[PDB]
């Protein structure tokens, strides 16, 4: 159990409730901790979003901040249950077709273990256009409990002027 408090990430709103569907969006708000596929277990064919992408938040319900190539940027997660084994990293995914765009900003072969829930990671100067407006990038949290095959995610939605 564990979500990253800093940067702000995408949280619950109207878009989110609309496109998941009234069961994915209260049982994954009950706890904001809590992993992925106990929702989509209990949502079934209800649910209407990728809960794999953004724990299934929603760009319209949040806004992206501004960050310039190189800048650094801290993290927090708040961590309620440690699982062993398992993995994570943070990578700039692209929104619109789900993919990582270059190499992960950060990447633990073994989460968690302190640099693990506070750490830091850098914005890369080859991003070109592809982050250049709001809605287009994120910066994705992922950890898998290998343990417990139990995924938790988190995104923070940004723009880097090209
Ligand atoms: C580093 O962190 C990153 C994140 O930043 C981690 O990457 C993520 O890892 C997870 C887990 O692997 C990925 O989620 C999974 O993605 C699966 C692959 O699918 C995509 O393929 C194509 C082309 O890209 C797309 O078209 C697909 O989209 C379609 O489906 C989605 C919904 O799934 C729709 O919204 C679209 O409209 C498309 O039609 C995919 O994006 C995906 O299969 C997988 O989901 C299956 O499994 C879950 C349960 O686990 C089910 O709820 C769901 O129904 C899916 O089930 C299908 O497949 C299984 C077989 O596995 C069958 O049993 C089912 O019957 C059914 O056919 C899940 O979403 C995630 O996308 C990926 N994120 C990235 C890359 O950004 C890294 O792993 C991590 N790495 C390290 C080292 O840490
Ligand atoms: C970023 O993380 C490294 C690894 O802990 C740390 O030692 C470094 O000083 C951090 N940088 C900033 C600017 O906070
Ligand atoms: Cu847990």
């Amino acid at each position: 159990h564990a979500v990253v408090t800093v940067p702000t990430p995408r949280g619950a709103g109207p878009y989110y409730t609309q496109r998941c569907g009234e069961t994915y969006a209260v049982y994954m708000e009950k706890d904001k901790a809590g992993p992925i596929e106990n929702g989509v277990a209990k949502a079934g064919s209800e649910l209407g979003c990728n809960p794999f992408l953004c724990r299934g938040y929603q760009y319209e319900d949040n806004e992206a901040v501004e960050y310039e190539p190189g800048q650094v940027i801290d993290f927090h997660v708040d961590l309620i249950a440690g699982h062993h084994p398992g993995y994570a990293n943070v990578s700039i995914v692209d929104l619109e077709a789900n993919k990582i765009i270059g190499d992960p900003l950060r990447s633990w072969d073994d989460y968690p273990n302190r640099s693990d829930i506070d750490f830091n990671v850098t914005i890369p100067n080859t991003l070109g256009t592809a982050c250049s407006t709001g809605g287009k990038c994120a910066i994705q949290w992922y950890w898998y409990a290998s343990g417990n095959k139990q995924s938790y995610e988190s995104c923070v939605d940004f723009y880097v002027k090209a």
